[PDB]
């Protein structure tokens, strides 16, 4: 609990109300009670105001005169909601010390408040910074080392030689530096190419659930710092990803690819490798991204739903489209 | 276990035609089945090829009996009395048996009667599991997280914290329950992360497939209605909504504050986009691009699909140029005109 | 690890130009090489550059070698023989050594010589692995499964009950093999599980990569041939067959009952339906959507791809509506053929 007072000064917000309300958590806006703080970001919200039960609102200016209890004024109403639930953040840690049950290399190199779960295995030469927190079940593969203040949730999958930075959050069921997808072939025959790459993340990374990140095949790959990637992702051997670049979930990316700073990667996008992506790029939801990208800007792809009579058209017309173009050349020449 | 062809007939409600004191020991594929299995046959055409079944017993229509060459189990609807023997004949293992000195329980969780616990499983504080749950090993089972009588967790399953789940669902291997979802908001270029501290509630005879994700919501939960199947490696986003009894194929990919209705059908690899509804009684074919509200009932598709690389080369070059063959078109047209 | 230059040479069939006594211990790219450390070199572009790598020894073709700057190793293909030297240098570790304590391993497990259990791996009943078999740790191996001879499963690997691996088998980590297909019928709209009673079966050296799943049958079985390489984030669904030596990219969807040839390469993040046929030797390039049969080898293609936004918002407007651009195309058609 925190007092609405307090709240404000540490959200640099200016309070128009009673500042001794006490605050005890973040709710939706249909939601709030007693004790919440909410927000609205927009306007539609203004009219019932007064059926919002929360005891206090973060709103911008133009959103004042509608107020029908304290408001907390701020120019970027998002921003203030991420930071006022930070601190009144309820989540739980993955673990609290180290469990009894945990099976941990006695060459492995640990900082002080350092926790780790249950059933949880760290394999040798592996170093965790101070205040690393290893939830339930996971592994750390030899000589990986994990920065101060980065924590895995239960079940994530760490190989061998891997660097994490500091800060960072990895979701459940990711796994983070299995072998890359090289193969010589020899007459028909796949002949293994052992990837003794790495990857490297960087400081405040934020990787989702069954995400996988491929190590390198004898550089590395690396995530830049501030990145956040969602769920199913499949990041390729020794891809590069700019820092504060963002993946949505289940976007396939493909070896050597480079993707530049503060980049948008819509969900579901494929990309392929080999090539570059120039920074401020966005690539809108299922992006089929065949070349390179070097102009900053929204890129999309896809031919979007229609009903399944029409789309049966459609698709018959497009994959007939030469012929099309073909009647339309052989009428210009004959006009 | 094995069972008596005529108590088995019993329990399906078929008509039994042969000797109702033949033990059945399983079920098996029609061209797979031996003595001592029971198959089934949904399609006529096999009628002249029942002679090659060398089944004990084989269930099917009362049009089909005169062509049987074995005991016959008749009944109205084959398909469905193949999935209730194979129910009761159905030799898939429990994921665990009794609690296993190596799985690692709270002392304030709260376990049902009949509960199993594989090894190495992990369950946290407050957790409570109904009577006859199962919890594969391996599994982790995050604070105050509540699984409802009769639900199985496969191995190695994820649920973090705060999550309900129903009475008898059923989830696959490796797969997460109640991540946080992808909240973060923008301060001058850098990701803030929002806590995501909202929950995920999932229903009564819920089935969800090997490495699939369902996020927890921001604030309000992620909602997944009774008696909906979900297949492998699908992602649903934190706040979506799936409606009672929708089916969710394998791959697809759901964006956050999606709501799905009732008795929907989303085809494999369809990508669904957020904060907007899909009505009741949808259906989209595989790798839908779902992109707008769906707000009348029926059939959606979309994708233009596989040419030989010549041909396709040429249809993407003319589709990304349509802007200048319809201008030809209509610089034609006037000419014409 | 250490190999001297002179050995390495021979174990590749290499041509050595150099000191044979040059100390080997790894490999490297040419940008990172340093003492110590064999490269290659199979861009001829990077002969001007050779003076930069400050590798050990460098494998080239004989057409390069007049351009080198260190000892060098001439063979007829550098990639192969790169491949064949990361090999014998691996610096990979093993998923685990000897029999770890905390594995819980039912008695009636069979174990052949010189197997490794993983840190708190689970061996049910009737498991029989082979030797050499090596389990990381945290996986889960299910009753009466076998996993033949040499073949590894990395960390937190789950195979379940009754199924079937060839020997040299290698599976990273997060993948599932063996979980139920997606089978049900319905009753009155309710969904009525179909038990999933068939199996799984890989054969010899196959490789998955990472959270890939691969669903059991619902009566006979999904089979895997040899050979085959399927990337990470896959999905084969039950009863999918996949015949041997075949390449399937990351992030491949394949729907039930689906048959894949010999020698095929299915390209990342494609789609393929069930029920239906590839022959051998097809290549399906990236994201294709595969929905009828493929019956004649060859290279197949779909997807319009990526554009501006505001272009792309042009182009899909008009695609949508091609059925009125395919009238009026008729329409003009008959005036101009005056009728
Ligand atoms: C990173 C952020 C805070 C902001 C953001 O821009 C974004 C976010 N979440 C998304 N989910 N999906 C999605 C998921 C599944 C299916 C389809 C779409 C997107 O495409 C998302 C995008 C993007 C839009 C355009 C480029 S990235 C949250
Ligand atoms: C749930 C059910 C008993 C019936 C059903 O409706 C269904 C089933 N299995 C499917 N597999 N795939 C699939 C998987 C991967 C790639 C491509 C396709 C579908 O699209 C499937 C569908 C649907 C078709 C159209 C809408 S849902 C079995
Ligand atoms: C097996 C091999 C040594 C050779 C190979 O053929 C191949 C390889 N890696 C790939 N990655 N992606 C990919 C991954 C993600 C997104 C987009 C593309 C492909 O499509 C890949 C392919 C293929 C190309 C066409 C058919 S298979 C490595
Ligand atoms: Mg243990
Ligand atoms: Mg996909």
């Amino acid at each position: 609990s925190i007092r609405l007072a307090d709240l404000a000064q540490q959200l640099d917000a200016e309070l128009h109300g009673d500042g001794d309300i006490v605050i005890t958590g973040v709710a939706s806006m249909q939601s709030a009670q007693t004790g919440h703080i909410t927000f609205m970001v927009n306007p539609k919200y203004r009219e019932h105001l007064g059926l919002c039960q929360a005891s206090a609102v973060v709103m911008t200016q133009d959103d004042l005169p509608f107020a029908k209890s304290a408001a907390l004024v701020v120019k970027n109403p998002y921003l203030t909601y991420a930071r006022m639930a930070q601190i009144l953040d309820t989540t739980p840690q993955p673990a609290q010390n180290i469990a009894p049950s945990a099976v941990i290399d006695a060459t492995a190199k640990l900082g002080n408040n350092v926790s780790i779960g249950a059933n949880a295995v760290i394999e040798s030469g592996v170093e965790l910074g101070d205040n690393v927190i290893i939830g339930a079940g996971c592994f750390v593969g030899k000589n990986s080392k994990i920065g101060a203040g980065s924590r895995l949730w239960a079940n994530v999958t760490i190989y061998h030689e891997i660097q994490i930075g500091q800060n960072c959050l990895i979701q459940s069921g990711t796994v983070v530096g299995a072998d890359g997808f090289g193969y010589a072939n020899d007459r028909g025959n796949w002949v293994k190419i052992p990837q003794i790459g790495r990857v490297i993340i960087g400081d405040r990374v934020e990787i989702g659930a069954c995400t996988t990140i491929d190590r390198g095949a004898l550089d590395d790959t690396i995530i830049g710092n501030g990145v956040i990637i969602d769920n199913q992702c499949q990041i390729a051997h020794n891809v590069v990803i700019g820092d504060n670049t963002a993946v949505a979930g289940g976007v396939i990316m493909a070896g050597s690819l480079k993707i530049g700073r503060y980049c948008m990667i819509g969900g579901a996008s494929v990309i392929n490798g080999h090539m570059e992506i120039c920074d401020k790029v966005t690539v809108t939801g299922m992006g089929m991204v065949m070349r390179p990208i070097t102009e900053p800007g929204v890129y999309s792809s896809g031919i979007p739903l229609q009903p399944n009579k029409v789309w049966r058209k459609t698709a018959a017309l497009v994959m007939n489209i030469d012929d099309m173009s073909k009647r339309l050349k052989s009428l210009e020449r004959k006009v």
